[PDB]
């Protein structure tokens, strides 16, 4: 059945993700006594084929262990809490949301696409591409406190990579 792992994730300034009210994520640095606070993610591997290769990212002419890339379907639950991300069409932009579900049902192999992300990683980074709305991501601001949303837009101001730490 299903694969599925646990973890949080942090984004490339060190924010982490956390609830803010039932109805969205935020992302804030944490103080160690805090921690607590990061939201678990049940990381699914849904349908769909796995990709992986080099992009010579120094550009030496050669290729190194820290330019495989790896892309691969998976889709973000909130660990117990029968919701997940999934990206809507919302006044006409593409759109995060939390949504709930039936947890009888989830998680599934087969997901339908608002739920699936592309999750693209280089060099232990992480980046998640909407698979519904391709060139779109999973993004943070760079300021305290804000939500984490869907952004079409890359190396701006808004953070779109992060780390993923494992969780037993
Ligand atoms: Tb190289």
């Amino acid at each position: 059945p299903v694969r599925s792992l646990n973890c949080t994730l942090r984004d490339s300034q060190q924010k982490s993700l956390v609830m803010s009210g039932p109805y969205e994520l935020k992302a804030l640095h944490l103080q160690g006594q805090d921690m607590e606070q990061q939201v678990v993610f049940s990381m699914s591997f849904v349908q769909g084929e796995e990709s992986n290769g080099y992009i010579d990212t120094n550009n030496d002419g050669w290729i190194e262990g820290d330019e495989l890339y790896d892309k691969i379907p998976v889709a973000l639950g909130l660990k117990e809490k029968n919701l997940y991300l999934s990206c809507v069409l919302k006044d006409d932009k593409p759109t995060l949301q939390l949504e709930s579900v039936d947890p009888k049902n989830y998680p599934k192999k087969k997901m339908e696409k608002r739920f699936v992300f592309n999750k693209i990683e280089i060099n232990n980074k992480l980046e998640f591409e909407s698979a519904q709305f391709p060139n779109w991501y999973i993004s943070t601001s760079q300021a305290e406190n804000m939500p984490v949303f869907l952004g079409g837009t890359k190396g701006g101001q808004d953070i779109t990579d992060f780390t993923m730490q494992f969780v037993s």
